[PDB]
């Protein structure tokens, strides 16, 4: 079994400029690129999950979604940061759109993604991360068992019902590699 770092996208990863779907909206947040190529030369798979409810809303296809996704996947790749799984729930109970509209098990808090993750890549949950900028990401990691729930600043301005569900609070994603160091 490996650990890994589960990763949110939007507010983590990106830039959280609401319903990001276009490659000229997604802006690499400073330093979490370097962050995450430290990550997996400490040994870590790197697991993305993320909603996307945007999808089930209309506001962008889930075509979409993947071209952007690809597109991530190639450049942190480029930049010798090689993702071992990506995982998102396009679902809303309301959505607008037919096809995706729907309760289900993978939209956090729910820990159906960070499940899927553990089944797939035989993940050591204990000795994971959860890295996001939301209670929802908080939730999800406890539920899944995940060891260490990681909050950070760059997305929201961060809730204490978050803040309260979180192991610790780090400015940003580029600051993960030195805490656990430590
Ligand atoms: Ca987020
Ligand atoms: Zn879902």
């Amino acid at each position: 079994s490996v650990p890994a770092i589960f990763l949110d996208r939007d507010g983590t990863i990106n830039v959280d400029h609401g319903y990001v779907h276009e490659i000229d909206n997604f802006e690499f947040i400073d330093g979490v690129i370097d962050a995450m190529r430290e990550l997996k030369k400490m040994g870590f798979a790197l697991v993305v999950v993320t909603n996307q409810s945007g999808i089930a809303r209309g506001k962008f296809t889930e075509a979409q979604f993947e071209t952007l996704t690809e597109w991530m996947d190639w450049s942190l790749a480029d930049r010798d940061v090689d993702l071992d799984g990506i995982y998102y729930c396009p679902h809303h109970p309301q959505g607008s759109v037919e096809e995706f509209r729907q309760v289900c098990d993978c939209r956090k808090p729910h820990p159906g993604m960070l499940l899927s993750a553990r089944d797939y890549l035989h993940i050591d949950m204990a000795a994971s991360y959860m890295v996001g900028d939301k209670l929802e990401d908080m939730q999800a990691a406890v539920a899944a068992n995940v060891g260490t729930k990681v909050l950070v600043r760059t997305g929201k301005p961060i809730t204490p019902e978050a803040e309260n569900a979180a192991d610790w609070v780090l400015n940003s994603l580029a600051d993960l590699p030195q805490a656990i160091k430590k």
